[PDB]
Order: structure tokens, then sequence, then C-alpha cells
């Protein structure tokens, strides 16, 4: 997250870190056994880390649970990142508590202009590299479809939305991929892609989770 703030330990209790020997992507806990992330975060051998603040210190509220299964969307296209969503099943249910908690899936799609909370352990520099140890947060508004298509001509599908600031300076970034975009208390986006981070006229692009609720529900009813 570039231009964000330190969230505060466990104030984003549905945020997970995906670890393959190191943090590589975020995700969102949607119930005690399942995490939503981006399909471009797929790796074999994923451990889900819940209850994290500092990803480099064991502070006492973590649960580390191996994934048993990962399910990339059946229509994921890694070239265009259309349908950039994945489900990850935990080998054992998380113990839900004040610091490890699920986020609701949406009933309705979020509105343009809504300010959402985006979080993660990704790079904090627009130019260069610096990865934080503690979770960062950003409030960013959803942009209109026509603004998002003007920013990325011939690249935005109906399963993507843009959020952020066209002036630059505030965005999600590498290492935040797969993490949540929460709007009015529901998981509405997944950190997916963008041209650089926090560059002028190049806002973040996010997977539109409200288009996938039927898939998520039928997949979790079957696995
Ligand atoms: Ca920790």
């Amino acid at each position: 997250i570039v231009g964000g703030y330190t969230c505060g330990a466990n104030t984003v209790p549905y945020q997970v870190s995906l670890n393959s020997g190191y943090h590589f992507c975020g995700g969102s806990l949607i119930n005690s056994q399942w995490v939503v992330s981006a399909a471009h975060c797929y790796k074999s051998g994923i451990q889900v880390r819940l209850g994290e603040d500092n990803i480099n210190v064991v502070e006492g509220n973590e649960q580390f649970i191996s994934a048993s299964k990962s399910i990339v969307h059946p229509s994921y296209n890694s070239n265009t990142l259309n349908n950039d969503i994945m489900l990850i099943k935990l080998k054992s249910a998380a113990s839900l508590n004040s610091r490890v908690a699920s986020i609701s899936l949406p009933t309705s799609c979020a509105s343009a202009g809504t300010q959402c909370l985006i979080s993660g352990w990704g790079n904090t520099k627009s130019s260069g590299t610096s990865y934080p140890d503690v979770l960062k947060c950003l409030k960013a508004p959803i942009l209109s479809d026509s603004s998002c298509k003007s920013a990325y001509p011939g690249q935005i599908t109906s399963n993507m939305f843009c959020a952020g600031y066209l002036e630059g300076g505030k965005d999600s970034c590498q290492g935040d991929s797969g993490g949540p975009v929460v709007c009015s208390g529901k998981l509405q986006g997944i950190v997916s892609w963008g041209s650089g981070c926090a560059q002028k006229n190049k806002p973040g692009v996010y997977t539109k989770v409200c288009n996938y609720v039927s898939w998520i529900k039928q997949t979790i009813a079957s696995n």
C-alpha cells in the first residue's frame, strides 16, 4: 500500500497473509474454512496466516493453517486477469475471535464513489521498494466504469473496477495482491493489477467480487 497508514493490530481481522516460506499475497477470510484471494496469487504449498499484524514477529494472536485445496476460477485468464479470483480451503477451521473474523460477501455490487478500505503488506513506494512488516491500510473510492476504461483502454472487463486517486500517490501495490477491498462492510474487491503503483492516471484495478458470489457459494457447498 502506497500513501496509506498503519492499520493498527488486528483491526482488519479478516485480512490474511498467504505464506510459501515468505509473505507473497493477501486474502480475505469469508468463513472459518475459506479464504478468497486473487487467482494470480496461486502457488502450490500455501500456508494461510490469520491474526497477523507484524508478519515477521510472532506476536501471539496468529493462527497458521495450511491450505488443503486451492480453486482458481474456472474462467481465470492470466493474460488479461479477467476473473482474477481464487478460493483457498483451510485444512482445519480457524477459531473465530475478536482478532480473526470473517468478512461478509456482498449481496449487491458497490457504488462508484464509495470509499473502501484496502489493506495489505505490499510495497509502500511508488518509485522503488520498501515492504512493511505491519499491516497497512488505505481508504480509496471506487471510480466510474467510464473513468476506469479511459485509464486502461481495451483492458477493463465487466468483472473489474478501478479504485483510487487519478492524481497518484495512494494505491495498492505488489504484495497486496489478493487482499481485500471492503466497502460498506462487505468484500467487494480483490487487489488485482494496475500500471505501476500510485502513478498519475493509473488507478488500481480490482476483481469485482459481487459477480462471483454464486460461484463462491456453489464451490464452498461442494468442497
Ligand atoms: Ca505476526
